[PDB]
């Protein structure tokens, strides 16, 4: 039943099964993501980089219940501190490394956001975040190696909040897709 994905295509089929229902077995989804061994040739089509910031490239629109996408992080590129809009969010490294910094939800008082923790996500590892866990910022701190990650969100969402680290104030951000199914979408 839970079988090792042989290919990205195979993983995508398995994901369609795991999200056949109304709920989400987070551990099984994370297990399957982690078991797929990144094969660059199978995701080259989606790995479209931008010189100035990380790009989000839609891979599969899911069955209504999730989106699967590939994020490409140039050297030194990172995200804001942000939430995931009441969704499950899985992140699997396909190439390089990313630093994830965890932050607590801020209190309504204006205060510096101090980090709860940090980790280095390494190739093939799959992390999970959701709002009840906290907020995070994800960065590729490498000076020399681009990173590529595979992200699954469920339900799909196209807006989130970015947080100001000095004060914890949030602002709503609309998320863009740099490409969809291999096609650049300006
Ligand atoms: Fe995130």
């Amino acid at each position: 039943e839970l079988l090792k994905p042989r290919t990205l295509a195979d993983l995508i089929r398995i994901l369609h099964e795991l999200f056949a229902g109304d709920e989400v077995n987070v551990e099984e989804v994370q297990a399957v993501l982690e078991a797929y061994e990144s094969n660059p040739a199978e995701w080259a089509l989606y790995a479209k980089f931008d010189q100035y910031r990380y790009t989000r490239n839609l891979v599969d629109q899911g069955n209504g219940k999730f989106n699967l996408m590939i994020l490409c992080w140039g050297e030194g590129h990172g995200s804001s501190i942000h939430d995931h809009t009441d969704s499950h969010c899985f992140l699997k490294l396909l190439q390089g490394n990313l630093k994830e910094t965890l932050f607590d939800w801020p209190d309504k008082k204006s205060n510096e956001m101090i980090k709860k923790s940090e980790r280095t996500l390494r190739e093939n590892q799959c992390a999970y975040i959701n709002d009840s866990i906290g907020l995070h910022r994800v960065e590729n701190v490498s000076h020399t190696e681009p990173a590529v990650s595979l992200h699954l969100y469920s339900p799909p969402f196209d807006t989130c909040h970015a947080f100001d680290q000095r004060t914890g104030h949030k602002n709503k951000v609309t998320m863009t897709f740099h490409s969809k199914f291999g096609i650049r979408t300006p």
